[PDB]
RNA sequence: CUGAUAACUUCACGGCGGGCUUGAUGUCCGCGUCUACCUGGUGAACUGCCGAGUAGGUAG
């Protein structure tokens, strides 16, 4: 929503670090992309990754989806051991209030204190010209845009991309709490007239 | 079968010093409140004597 016509508030750089970090909307790029990715291979480890983009790029900025979530179980007691990434299912009345009504985008990473800086890469927003979601679900094609810093930048090579298309085919759809042991809030209801559920 | 069960925040602490609000000031003119008017004691606590005695004691 802020584009490049209003890119540069000339205060400070903390445009771009309001901006990765979901609490707001979004900015659009179109080609202005190494702007960009000139600092974020060195968040880790501008104008400087050009030979050392291909470090810490075997698997440690990859994993990070695997524990990158839609539900946060650390809320408000952080040792819980979980990831979930499961929207819903079924539909309300509209007096009502879930995470069903308002879009799915804002996910992030809720797993460790020393791998904070490896959040990023596969967590962020694009927004390119709507339908707004991650980049993990809009990169699992062959043919895709925006591809000129991969025939640019040299330093990347073609030999983990199609570890990328193949590790995270599949993911929304995995759930793994465990009750033995932790300090997750567990509640019981009775749902039928006899059979009590102890939901969470 | 309650986002389940459990869950002693606390100790010390000098906002003080100084300060001329004043000057001047015509509220007045006029003005018919009037008419009418039963609070009643049914008959109802008497007749005498003494006291020089509107005071005081008696008999019935």
């Amino acid at each position: 929503l802020k584009e490049l016509i209003a890119s540069n508030p000339d205060d400070l750089t903390t445009e771009l670090k309001r901006a990765f970090r979901p609490l707001t909307p979004h900015i659009a790029i179109d080609g202005n992309e190494l702007d960009a990715l000139t600092i974020l291979v060195n968040l880790t480890d501008a104008k400087c990754k050009q030979k050392l983009r291909d470090e810490k790029w075997w698997a440690s900025c990859i994993n990070c989806v695997n524990y990158r979530q839609s539900h946060n179980p650390k809320f408000p007691d952080i040792r819980s051991e979980g990831v979930i990434r499961t929207q819903a299912l079924g539909e309300l009345p509209s007096f009502l209030l879930s995470s069903s009504k308002i879009p799915p985008y804002h996910w992030s990473y809720s797993h460790d204190s020393k791998y904070v800086n490896k959040s990023a890469f596969l967590t962020n927003e694009f927004c390119w010209d709507g339908e707004i979601s991650c980049l993990g679900e809009l990169l699992k094609d062959a043919d895709h845009p925006l591809w000129n810093t991969l025939k640019k930048l040299g330093c990347s090579q073609k030999t983990c991309k199609a570890m990328a298309k193949q590790l995270a085919d599949i993911t929304l759809t995995t759930i793994n709490v465990t009750l033995a042991p932790n300090y997750l809030t567990q509640i019981s209801l009775p749902d039928s007239d006899t059979s009590y559920i102890s939901l969470s």
